[PDB]
């Protein structure tokens, strides 16, 4: 890829950001019937502002995919009743497995402990999962369980716990939360599969994207025999959660769960991010531990929006630029 030494990107332009949808806008967006109007104006305007926390349990619907964007509210009603059959019906196979049942199965047995280790072990300040005996932790194990009946190859894989976290916390309903965590899940699905490809095949995209962008930080990477990027794994693959606050998660992800303005956005994000500390790794000379420290140390000092203006900035700044090599224009859906 030396094609990248006669490319220039010019100049990254200067991106505002933009206001949280409120409950007023909204409405205005949905019909009468319930429809949603414009579905494709809704996500533009999700992605530059988005939601403010009222109405962030009925649209998180729509962006997971749980309410189709053609629906009405009579379409959802039986809608919500067929899933809703179909969730307790899943739950009640392994509710219903007896202690000598659960011996036989390994693999049952393995998952419902991974579940049981993570569970207890989760974001325990956050007031939704802080409590003598919490509702919400015994909804989180419940739908987990769940899943790995309805894909039982994936089953439970360690982070995947952080990931329904959010989602159980604005749907406030065991059955709403399933289905949206397993929208969630496909998207990903690769990531979290036993040779785990799409977290190597991610990681792959982000480093053909750096070495575009900064092409010395891309060396000096190389140099310290950091090249394939194991300090941005925790990033993708429980989606920047742990490198957040509660409700900048949430924010975060809305913007990116709209899928505009590129088809890998999570990528860029990592380029925003990222952006910022190249000369203080390539200065201090640091290497692959120092690196993982002086990444981990960034853990809820990152501003979101700074993050997302970067990473809408990085796209423009692609995108205009007339002379792209196809394995990045690839990348990003531009071709």
């Amino acid at each position: 890829f030396e094609v990248i030494t006669r490319i220039d990107l010019g100049i990254r332009p200067e991106i505002q950001r933009g206001e949280p949808v409120s409950i007023e806008r909204w409405s205005q967006c949905m019909d009468a019937e319930g429809k949603v109007l414009d579905p494709e104006n809704v996500k533009k305007l999700i992605f530059r502002g988005g939601l403010c926390h009222a109405v962030r349990k009925l649209t998180w619907k729509f962006l997971l995919n749980y309410f189709p964007w053609d629906s009405s509210k009579e379409d959802r009603r039986l809608l919500i009743k067929r899933k809703t059959d179909e969730y307790f019906r899943m739950k009640l196979q392994w509710k219903s497995v007896s202690e000598e049942q659960e011996k036989r199965n390994t693999r049952l047995k393995d998952y419902k402990s991974l579940i049981e280790k993570d569970v207890n072990r989760t974001d325990r300040t956050n007031p939704f999962y802080e409590g003598h005996e919490n509702p919400g932790l015994i909804l989180l194990h419940d739908i987990l369980m769940t899943y790995c009946m309805y894909d039982f190859d994936l089953g439970y894989i360690q982070g995947m716990s952080d990931l329904l976290s959010p989602i159980l916390y604005v749907m406030e309903n065991e059955v709403d939360a399933f289905w949206c965590f397993v929208a969630f899940i496909e998207q990903m699905h690769c990531n979290f599969e036993e040779q785990m490809q799409g977290m190597k095949t991610e990681l792959s995209q982000l480093s053909t994207l750096l070495k575009l962008l900064d092409l010395g930080f891309w060396n000096y990477l190389e140099s310290q025999e950091s090249g394939y990027l194991y300090f941005c794994f925790r990033w993708l693959l429980i989606r920047f959660k742990r490198e957040f606050n509660f409700q900048d998660t949430l924010r975060l992800w809305e913007v990116m769960w709209t899928g505009l303005p590129c088809q890998n956005f999570h990528l860029l994000i990592c380029c925003a991010i990222l952006d910022s500390e190249k000369q203080k790794i390539m200065e201090n000379h640091y290497g692959f531990n120092e690196i993982l420290k002086h990444i981990n140390e960034l853990s809820l000092k990152l501003d979101v929006e700074e993050v997302l203006c970067k990473a809408e900035a990085i796209y423009c700044q692609m995108m205009k630029c007339k002379d792209l090599p196809q394995a990045v224009g690839e990348i990003l859906g531009l071709k």
